[PDB]
């Protein structure tokens, strides 16, 4: 209901409640391929930023899996974007980059974790968000871990439900 702060207009295409369709696709050189369901809620309350919650679930049992939440800020009147996330693995990250048209490309510069986080530890993350020609939201996530160089981990497209 609050009018949207002009600072976040360059990312207005991300706003909504979204559901992975088809299921998200998970991979890594060390992992068997997997699928997952994900609910994405991207919202705002009038501040110069977006609020997000991304919650994934097992496609069959619907048991909760990865979860994260945070904020997406922009430098006013620019296309420069900064993303902060806390993840249920006990990991936090700061990613920055830019939006051009309806594509956002960001990369981590800072990652920290809890002392008992499960190994292997992630060292670098990059994400690409885009709105495709059908009006669906796409996210692709890549990462490097202590033992694996930068490569794709996740790809998902979402249907807006709300
Ligand atoms: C930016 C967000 C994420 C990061 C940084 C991240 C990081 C990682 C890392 C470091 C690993 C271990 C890699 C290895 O075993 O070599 C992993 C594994 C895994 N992740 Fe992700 N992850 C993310 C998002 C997700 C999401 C959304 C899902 C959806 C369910 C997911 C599901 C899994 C699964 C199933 C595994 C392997 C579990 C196993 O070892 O059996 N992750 N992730």
């Amino acid at each position: 209901p609050p009018k949207m702060n002009p600072v976040v207009e360059p990312l207005s295409w991300m706003l909504g409640t979204w559901l992975s369709d088809p299921p998200g696709a998970g991979t890594y050189p060390t992992l068997q391929p997997f699928q997952y369901l994900e609910e994405v809620h991207i919202s705002h309350v009038g501040q110069p930023m977006l609020n997000f919650s991304f919650n994934s679930f097992h496609p069959d049992t619907r048991k909760p899996m990865h979860r994260e939440c945070g904020f997406i800020r922009l430098k006013p009147d620019t296309n420069k974007v900064a993303f902060v996330s806390a993840q249920n693995t006990g990991v936090v990250e700061v990613e920055e980059g830019e939006v051009n048209g309806q594509e956002l490309c960001i990369a981590s510069h800072s990652i920290a974790r809890i002392s008992f986080a499960k190994e292997p530890h992630v060292e670098q993350i990059t994400r690409k968000f885009r709105l495709n020609s059908e009006g669906k939201l796409e996210q692709t996530v890549s990462m490097a871990t202590t033992t694996q160089p930068m490569t794709q981990h996740l790809h998902v497209t979402y249907k807006k439900v709300t």
